[PDB]
């Protein structure tokens, strides 16, 4: 359970909330097929939008409640031990960040993280606090963009529909950067069924523990967009 509240860019705190948009509490998304995939169920929005240099390393940050709330990085914070999984970054090119709406737009996979030699982008992010990075790459075109933030929580993924989705996005900015744009695209609802092999999935080996067997993990949705 964990909320996307800030990004930083190369280090820089962006602020509390700023350019996010963010849902009313910690509650996951588990329908695949709900507008509330695209962004999470959005009750906090504002008009400010993020200047991030194409090549800057982004921050994101995630706590298990809004603000003050969330208390010191602990076992709940940023988020429990438990909740194995992936986290995954997407960008969709809009007209204006901060007036967007999420219906029917294009989305592209930036980043990714998932398992390897037995540890989960998730332990990477409770490791660092509760922040993940990634580089925005130096190639994409510059302009306005709504970032999708996603960690999927996998410890009850075994049925249908049980997988956990924390999810949010941010109003950016990317300045310099090149002009690729992202030859294919995804829908948002769209690009994930709920019986993808990274989604149903039963992460539980042989002694109980969430090694998934030993077996690859299959982070759901699109290729990486590359320079
Ligand atoms: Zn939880
Ligand atoms: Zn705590
Ligand atoms: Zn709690």
């Amino acid at each position: 359970h964990t909320i996307f509240q800030k990004v930083s860019v190369n280090g820089a705190d962006q602020g509390q909330l700023k350019g996010i948009r963010a849902p009313a509490n910690n509650n996951p998304v588990t329908d695949v097929m709900s507008s509330d995939i695209i962004c999470n169920a959005v009750t906090m929005k504002d008009s400010n939008v993020l200047t991030v240099p194409a090549g800057a390393k982004v921050g994101h940050f995630w706590g298990h409640e809004i603000g003050g709330a969330a208390g010191p990085n602990d076992a709940d914070n940023p988020i429990a031990a438990s909740h194995k999984g992936p986290i995954m970054v997407y960008l969709a090119k809009v007209d204006n960040a901060a007036t967007t709406g999420t219906s029917g737009l294009k989305w592209f996979k930036v980043a990714e993280a998932g398992l390897s030699n037995g540890k989960w982008a998730v332990d990477d992010l409770i490791a660092n606090n509760g922040w993940s990075y990634f580089d925005m790459p130096t190639c994409i075109a510059p302009g306005q963009y709504l970032m999708r933030a996603e960690l999927i929580a996998l410890h009850n993924a075994g049925s249908q529909a049980g997988a956990q989705f924390y999810i949010g996005c941010a109003q950016i900015n990317v300045t310099g950067g090149g002009s690729a744009s992202p030859s294919n695209t995804v829908s948002f609802p769209g690009a994930y069924s709920a019986s993808d092999p990274g989604i149903l999935i039963n992460i539980y080996g042989g002694s109980g523990k969430t090694d998934n067997g030993g077996k690859p993990y299959q982070i759901p949705g699109p290729a990486l967009f590359t320079c």
